[PDB]
């Protein structure tokens, strides 16, 4: 089997992007956050704190005849920008693009921060890391992926997310007209549960190549690409203008600059991300300063490969026994 589902941002600077998925019978469509920075699938619900609720659709499942309540179970989770959720479990069929998976767990939020609140255009994540950083307990769930694979042409999923436009996320196949020239694949290490691989370097506009290992995670759920002080330093000081601000949080550079693009190595292959996808606009509305999509890694612990990187490449999620990435221009 296959599925294909079209991803489209929840606003104009790419903040995230939402993909439609079908949960329950009869379906109920929730707009998802498709996540491979995480392994929780969680949504909005009839049981989530009303005063935490605004504008999101809700999952509920006394609604649907294949809901069954997994008795005993609980999940809490805390993501890398300090926001949370928790909740209880429901089992129920999901369906993505097509594609439909029966006995998925289904973590019915009873608890989520107020970045969650205030986001009104996302119902739920949907988690594509590995299995073992699912946070149900005390029995582990399965991401949908993994539910899946089995039953996959191909045990992949891929995405192309669009830049200021809708994008693809495809189970099973891989899009042959999707990208341009050759995909490269290299090597993932699951230890620490993401999709953690190697880059071999980087480049700042037309500068030369700096052959250097930089690791880091293939993670949809981030908006912007975290990388070493050291990188973002020799980046961001090609842009008149441009500092970093402890009160705004981060880089910033002058509205009126034309930024440089940033290029990434996968194996002997090039990404170039164009420097217009590194603009993430007015720090405040009315601003004449703008605020940087390449920013330091430095206090997360990790190198972070977010969708300001991601959306310059056709990626390739391979989960066959030993998983590995695939990056192709498009």
């Amino acid at each position: 089997s296959t599925g294909s589902a079209t991803t489209t941002p929840i606003d104009s600077l790419d903040d995230a992007y939402i993909t439609p998925v079908q949960i329950g019978t009869p379906a109920q469509t929730l707009n998802l956050d498709f996540d491979t920075g995480s392994s929780d699938l969680w949504v909005f619900s009839s049981e989530t704190t009303a005063s935490e609720v605004d504008g999101q659709t809700i999952y509920t499942p006394s609604k649907s005849t294949t809901a069954k309540l997994l008795s005993g179970a609980t999940w809490s989770i805390s993501y890398g920008d300090g926001s949370s959720s928790s909740g209880d479990v429901y089992t129920d069929t999901v369906s993505v693009g097509g594609l439909t998976v029966t006995g998925q767990a289904v973590e019915s939020a009873k608890k989520v921060s107020s970045s969650f609140t205030e986001d009104s255009t996302i119902d739920g994540l949907l988690g594509l890391a590995f299995s073992t950083l699912n946070t149900v307990s005390p029995t582990q769930q399965k991401t949908f992926f993994d539910n899946a694979k089995a039953s996959l042409d191909s045990p992949v999923f891929t995405a192309d997310l669009g830049y200021h436009a809708p994008g693809t996320y495809n189970f099973g196949f891989i899009d042959t007209t999707a990208y341009t020239g050759s995909i490269t694949y290299t090597a993932v290490s699951t230890k620490q549960g993401f999709w953690e691989w190697t880059s071999t370097g980087y480049a700042v506009g037309s500068g030369t190549f700096k052959s250097t290992s930089i690791d880091g995670i293939a993670d949809t759920g981030t908006t912007l690409l975290y990388l070493p002080a050291t990188v973002v330093s020799a980046y961001w000081a090609q842009v008149s203008g441009a500092k970093s601000s402890s009160s705004v949080g981060g880089y910033v550079f002058p509205c009126s600059a034309t930024l440089p693009s940033f290029t990434f190595g996968v194996g002997s292959a090039r990404i170039v991300i164009p420097g217009d996808y590194i603009d993430f606009g007015p720090i405040s509305t009315g601003s004449s300063s703008c605020f940087g999509g390449i920013q330091s890694s430095a206090g997360i612990g990790i190198n972070i490969f977010g969708d300001v990187a991601l959306k310059a490449a056709f990626v390739v999620f391979n989960g066959a026994t030993t998983p590995t990435l695939g990056f192709a221009s498009k």
